[PDB]
């Protein structure tokens, strides 16, 4: 499955790809909101997980736009957040996100998380 992880840090990417590829999926990456925006053609991403930290713009009117087309419209979002106490700010928030993990988050949590969502879609 075709992942894309918007998120600002290499490393944070890196061992997002790492845990992704080792289970079989084809992650790609982008540093910043038009990075991620520029990617919104083909190859389309199947699920993207965005940090709600990015760089360049609002995770909320990120996730608002993917709805204007139904091309991007059903495509899960996994919202990416600095720790739990940010998490539950973001939950607060009713950005429209399909699901959340917290940084620092385990292989385990990330591909469940990103299973649980394909599999309802």
């Amino acid at each position: 499955r075709r992942i894309l992880v918007v998120e600002a840090e290499a490393p944070i990417r890196e061992m997002v790809c790492f845990v992704l590829e080792q289970n079989g999926f084809q992650p790609v990456e982008a540093e910043d909101y038009d990075s991620a925006v520029n990617q919104l053609n083909e190859p389309w991403p199947d699920l993207i997980l965005l940090e709600w930290m990015l760089p360049g713009g609002s995770g909320i009117q990120f996730i608002k736009h993917l709805k204007r087309e139904s091309m991007t419209r059903d495509i899960p979002v996994v919202m990416l957040t600095a720790r739990g106490e940010e998490e539950d700010r973001v939950r607060g928030l009713e950005t429209g996100a399909d699901d959340y993990i917290t940084k620092p988050f385990s292989p385990k949590e990330l591909v469940a998380r990103i299973k649980a969502v394909m599999r309802r879609i």
